[PDB]
């Protein structure tokens, strides 16, 4: 599948937080959404996954315009999306966390809810963890439980905003793979961070943001071929 958004534009209050914002990931594909903190990145992915109403632009998935479409619409049409805070439900164990939103497929009966509830506990090495609280899961845990929650909902997308954020260095190699891992079973994968030097590696193409607008996008290549782009990351130039 394709999820394709064109010329975003969002304003909050007579200014004009997201210009032009635009981004396209493929299944199988690992696009980013880089750029400094208040720059637009999480009011574009509110937009995409309809959280918060477009002012302006499209966001279309294959042959279907979703401009209008609320959040539960676009959720049943492919799109998953897991924020940057933290999204658990603290007060449930994890097995709770994934029965919760397979209680939403309609295409399983209560065997193989339970069925892909262990699946997903499995591949996501949370298995030592079904009856913990969300409570006393740690930074890494309690991300590949809320990866898990939204593969969970059999999505043709998974929108990550910054998924490394507030976990050790050794959650993020762990997300990481698991990521990879997301692309390689033919999901689309889209994640935003404003380590520029870090993500850029992983992305097979990247979208550059800087106030609202888009400076750069391609591969991470023809993204570093901009001077601008260049400078922040060699470390000639402080801001992007
Ligand atoms: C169909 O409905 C499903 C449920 O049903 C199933 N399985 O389908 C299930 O999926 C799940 O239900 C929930 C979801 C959330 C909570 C929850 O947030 C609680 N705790 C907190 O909010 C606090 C506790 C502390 C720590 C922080 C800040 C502050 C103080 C408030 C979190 C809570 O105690 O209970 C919840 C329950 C039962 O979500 C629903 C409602 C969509
Ligand atoms: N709900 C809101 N009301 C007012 N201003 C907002 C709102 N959400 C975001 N902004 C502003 O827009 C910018 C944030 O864009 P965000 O994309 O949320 O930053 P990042 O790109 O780090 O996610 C900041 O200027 C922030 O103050
Ligand atoms: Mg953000």
């Amino acid at each position: 599948a394709t999820l394709t958004a064109k010329n975003l534009a969002k304003a909050y209050k007579g200014r004009r937080v997201v210009e032009d914002v635009s981004l396209t990931v493929n299944s199988g594909e690992i696009v980013g959404l880089l750029g400094p903190n208040g720059a637009g990145k999480t009011t574009t992915f509110y937009m995409v996954v309809g959280i918060v109403p477009r002012d302006a632009g499209n966001i279309i998935i294959d042959d279907d315009d979703i401009s209008l479409l609320p959040l539960h619409a676009r959720a049943r049409r492919g799109i998953g999306y897991l924020p940057q805070e933290a999204s658990i439900f603290r007060r449930l164990s994890v097995y709770d966390n994934l029965m919760a939103v397979l209680q939403i497929r309609d295409d399983l009966s209560a065997e193989q809810r339970e069925d892909r509830a262990n699946e997903l506990m499995e591949e996501f090495h949370i298995e030592h963890l079904r009856d913990s609280m969300g409570q006393s899961l740690s930074g890494g845990e309690r991300r590949r439980v809320e990866i898990a929650r939204a593969l969970a909902a059999n999505p043709k997308f998974i929108l990550l905003d910054e998924p490394f954020a507030g976990v050790d260095p050794i959650s993020v190699i762990d997300i990481k793979r698991i990521i990879e891992h997301l692309r390689d079973s033919g999901l689309g994968v889209l994640i935003t961070d404003h380590n520029v030097r870090e993500t850029l590696a992983v992305c097979e193409r990247a979208y550059i943001v800087s106030q609202g607008h888009l400076i750069a996008h391609g591969t991470p290549t023809e993204i570093l071929q901009d001077e601008h782009v260049k400078r922040v990351y060699l470390g000639e130039d402080f801001r992007l």
